[PDB]
């Protein structure tokens, strides 16, 4: 039971620090799409002149 | 709802320059319609004379 107490806390400490990853992919995805959306709104503003 | 407040924001700001721009048209317009009827008039005065 020990045996398996270690392998669930290793695969668990893990598992944690692969959700931290796919935040900071999810965060970076993000960042790009704002930039995207800001570029356009100001083309919108353009063709509304 | 913030983004597409903004763009109408935006979109209404740019609308009222516009529209800024066509009271600009119409008042030079206005002034040239303005000289041609005092002429007009004073055409009008040569040939009752």
């Amino acid at each position: 039971i020990a045996n398996r107490f270690t392998s669930n806390i290793k695969g668990l400490t893990q598992a944690a620090r692969n959700a931290n990853d796919g935040i900071s992919v999810a965060q970076t995805t993000e960042g790009a799409l704002s930039e995207i959306n800001n570029n356009l709104q100001r083309i919108r503003e353009l063709t509304v002149q």
